[PDB]
C-alpha cells in the first residue's frame, strides 16, 4: 500500500463501516485511495499542443530503448485546469507541463512533489529560472525554457519595424493602401495584450522590485487604462478586429496579408514553412516605456499522487535537460531560451533568441501566486468586454480589479 499525498487523511465512516478520504488542504473528499490511481512503472507526460510534444516523444523512446520503461505524451486541451483537477483526487499524468506562474498554485494545493535535484545539477540551470519554480523556499518543478513574447515582423512588407505602438495607426493605414494590415495578434489571451497594457509604470509599477503590482493596486490604474484604451482604440479605428484570434492572426501572418504578429518562440515552426522572410525583435514601446511583457518559464512539475516520482527525476535531469534532449524538443517547436546553459549558449547567437531574451528582461518572470488563475480570467474579462464594447476601458478594469 503507498503513501498519502500530503494534506490527505483516512477516516472511516461509522454508519457504513467504509474508510474514506478528507483532504485538510483542498477539503476535498472522495472514497477512492488517492494513491494508487497512478500506473506505477511508466511515465505519462502532459505538455500544450502549440508545444514540440512529438520532439519530448522522442527523448520518451529514447528513455523506453535504455530502461525498457514506457513514456506517453498526451496534450489535452486546457490542461492547465485539467491537471488540478484530477491531480486533486491523487490522479492524473506524472509530469505536467506549464508556464511556472500556475505552479505556485498546484503547489499550495499540495498537487506538486518537491524536487531533488543535487547542486551540481543546479549549476547547470541559470539561477533566474529555478526562481520561477521556487515557492515558498522549496523547488517544486523542473525549468526547462524562458519564454517571452516578441514582435514578429515581415522584412519584406516591413524592414524596420515600428519602434513604437503610437506609430502603428498611421503604418496600419499605408498598409491598407496595399491591401495590407499593419498588426494582427491574438486578443483572446490576456497573455499577448499583456505587454501593452503594463507598459507605462506610471501608476502600478513598483521601482522596489522592479515588478508590476497586480495583487495591491492591481490592473484598475491609469497606466493600464491607457495601454487597453490604446487597444480599443486600434479597434474602434479599425486597424484591428476584436474577433482575432491565435489562429486568425496566424494565417494571416503565414500568407503575408498583414506586416506584424505578436507571439512567441514556438510559433517561428508555421513561419519557417510558409517562407515569409520574417524577423523577430523588440515589442514596440508606450508612452515611452518598452511594452512588458509577463515571461514564462515553461515548467516540468511532478504530480505529488505519482508513485513514479524518481522515473520522472531520471527522465527530466539525465533525458530532457540535456543537450540533445532539448534540441529534439527544439526541433519540433522552438522552446526559446532554454534554462540549460550549455543548451542555451548555442541557441543565444541566433538573433531570434537574443530579441527574445532582450523582451524578456524588459518584461518581467510571472509571479506565480495562487492567485494568478484569477488574475488571468479578470485581465481576460475586461479585454474582451472593452475590445467588444460591450463595457468602456474604467469600468472592465474596475470590474476586472475584483
Ligand atoms: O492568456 C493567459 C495565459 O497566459 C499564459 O499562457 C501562455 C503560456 O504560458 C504559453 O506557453 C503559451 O502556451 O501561450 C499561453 C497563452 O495562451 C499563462 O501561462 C497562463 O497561465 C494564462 O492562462
Amino acid at each position: 500500500m503507498e503513501k498519502l499525498p500530503p494534506g490527505w487523511e483516512k477516516r472511516m465512516s461509522r454508519s457504513s463501516g467504509r474508510v474514506y478520504y478528507f483532504n485538510h488542504i483542498t477539503n476535498a473528499s472522495q472514497w477512492e485511495r488517492p494513491s494508487g490511481k497512478i500506473e506505477e512503472g511508466k511515465l505519462v507526460i502532459w505538455i500544450n499542443g502549440d508545444k514540440g510534444y512529438n520532439g519530448l516523444a522522442e527523448v520518451g523512446k529514447k528513455f523506453e530503448k535504455d530502461t525498457g520503461i514506457k513514456v506517453t505524451v498526451e496534450h489535452p486541451d486546457k490542461l492547465e485546469e485539467k491537471f488540478p483537477q484530477v491531480a486533486a483526487t491523487g490522479d492524473g499524468p506524472d509530469i505536467i507541463f506549464w508556464a511556472h506562474d500556475r505552479f505556485g498554485g498546484y503547489a499550495q494545493s499540495g498537487l506538486l512533489a518537491e524536487i531533488t535535484p543535487d547542486k551540481a545539477f543546479q549549476d547547470k540551470l541559470y539561477p533566474f529560472t529555478w526562481d520561477a519554480v521556487r515557492y515558498n523556499g522549496k523547488l517544486i518543478a523542473y525549468p526547462i525554457a524562458v519564454e517571452a513574447l516578441s514582435l514578429i515582423y515581415n522584412k519584406d512588407l516591413l524592414p524596420n519595424p515600428p519602434k513604437t505602438w503610437e506609430e502603428i495607426p498611421a503604418l496600419d493605414k499605408e498598409l491598407k493602401a496595399k491591401g495590407k494590415s499593419a498588426l494582427m495578434f491574438n486578443l483572446q489571451e490576456p497573455y499577448f495584450t499583456w505587454p501593452l497594457i503594463a507598459a507605462d509604470g506610471g501608476y502600478a509599477f513598483k521601482y522596489e522590485n522592479g515588478k508590476y503590482d497586480i495583487k495591491d493596486v492591481g490592473v484598475d490604474n491609469a497606466g493600464a487604462k491607457a495601454g487597453l484604451t490604446f487597444l480599443v482604440d486600434l479597434i474602434k479605428n479599425k486597424h484591428m478586429n476584436a474577433d482575432t484570434d491565435y489562429s486568425i492572426a496566424e494565417a494571416a501572418f503565414n500568407k503575408g496579408e498583414t506586416a506584424m504578429t505578436i507571439n512567441g518562440p514556438w510559433a517561428w515552426s508555421n513561419i519557417d514553412t510558409s517562407k515569409v522572410n520574417y524577423g523577430v525583435t523588440v515589442l514596440p514601446t508606450f508612452k515611452g516605456q518598452p511594452s512588458k511583457p509577463f515571461v514564462g518559464v515553461l515548467s516540468a512539475g511532478i504530480n505529488a499522487a505519482s508513485p513514479n516520482k524518481e522515473l520522472a527525476k531520471e527522465f527530466l535531469e539525465n533525458y530532457l535537460l540535456t543537450d540533445e534532449g532539448l534540441e529534439a524538443v527544439n526541433k519540433d517547436k522552438p522552446l526559446g531560451a532554454v534554462a540549460l546553459k550549455s543548451y542555451e549558449e548555442e541557441l543565444a547567437k541566433d538573433p531570434r533568441i537574443a530579441a527574445t531574451m532582450e523582451n524578456a528582461q524588459k518584461g518581467e518572470i510571472m509571479p506565480n501566486i495562487p492567485q494568478m488563475s484569477a488574475f488571468w480570467y479578470a485581465v481576460r474579462t475586461a479585454v474582451i468586454n472593452a475590445a467588444s464594447g460591450r463595457q468602456t476601458v474604467d469600468e472592465a478594469l474596475k470590474d476586472a480589479q475584483t
